[PDB]
């Protein structure tokens, strides 16, 4: 199945689907690099309440996930799978896709991320009280920066990150396995054509993405235990759905 032109068609279809669904153009993020939060501004974020910062972040993470749900809906063959499989893949892989995606909004020269209109270092998120999770995130973005990814590579890689046939709870495991193989051929083929297979060995292990997601849910349980009515009243429904319905309505569209 899938000949060389069908694989080359898949590549362009995945790359188009990601351009249509990335929250901000790479050019937009790159042009902002010199707009860094002032010392005073960082202190403002630091002085903010924990539950306020946590609301802000859950909100931003939900917007990011919403674009990943649209990227999945535009992925070739994803809408063909059953809703159970669609929701299983999105539940496990949505945070994961964002964790890879975020490298575009990171600056390895000054070690800063683009948050709320400006760039800022780790200390911006001090009030969250995650520390190990924030460092883990910042190291993960630093590690993907060393790869000097192209948009096409980030699109092909994230499609694979999402289309994982090993996710527990999949009903048609073979149907995921068929598409995951096709997407893998497209990724490797593109790498091969562009003389970029070198990156394959440097890519993060699957267990790195799993640890970051675990750290996320673990730190969320802790916060929720201290502030249950903040998570109840001020957290977005889709956030509580994936990390604590909406996905079915989001898929219908
Ligand atoms: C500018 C733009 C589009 O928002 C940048 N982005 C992209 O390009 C990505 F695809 C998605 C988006 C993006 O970077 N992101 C979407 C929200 C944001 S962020 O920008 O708010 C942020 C960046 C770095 C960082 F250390 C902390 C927060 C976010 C929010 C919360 C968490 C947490 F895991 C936390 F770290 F706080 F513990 C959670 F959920 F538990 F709260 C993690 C992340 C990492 C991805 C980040």
């Amino acid at each position: 199945m899938a000949s060389l032109t069908e694989i080359e068609h898949l590549v362009q279809s995945v790359c188009k689907s990601y351009r249509e669904t990335c929250q901000l153009r790479l050019e937009d993020l790159l042009r902002q690099r010199s707009n860094i939060f002032s010392r005073e501004e960082v202190t403002g974020y630091q002085r903010k309440s924990m539950w306020e910062m946590w609301e802000r972040c859950a909100h931003h993470l939900t917007e990011a996930i919403q674009y990943v749900v649209e990227f999945a809906k535009r992925l070739s063959g994803f809408m063909e799978l059953c809703q159970n499989d669609q929701i299983v893949l999105l539940k496990a892989g949505a945070m994961e896709v964002v964790l890879v995606r975020m490298c575009r909004a990171y600056n390895a020269d000054n070690r800063t991320v683009f948050f709320e209109g400006k760039y800022g270092g780790m200390e911006l998120f001090r009030a969250l009280g995650c520390s190990e999770l924030i460092s883990s995130i910042f190291d993960f973005s630093h590690s993907l920066s060393a790869l000097h990814f192209s948009e096409d590579e980030i699109a092909l890689y994230t499609a694979l990150v999402l289309i994982n046939a090993h996710r527990p709870g999949l009903q048609e495991k073979r149907k995921v396995e068929q598409l995951q193989y096709n997407l893998e051929l497209a990724f490797h083929h593109h790498l091969c054509k562009t003389h970029r297979q070198s990156i394959l060995a440097k890519l993060p292990p699957k267990g790195k993405l799993r640890s970051l997601c675990s750290q996320h849910v673990e730190r969320l349980q802790i916060f929720q235990h201290l502030h249950p009515i903040v998570v109840q009243a001020a957290f977005p429904p889709l956030y509580k759905e994936l990390f604590s319905k909406i996905l079915h309505r989001l898929l219908q569209e």
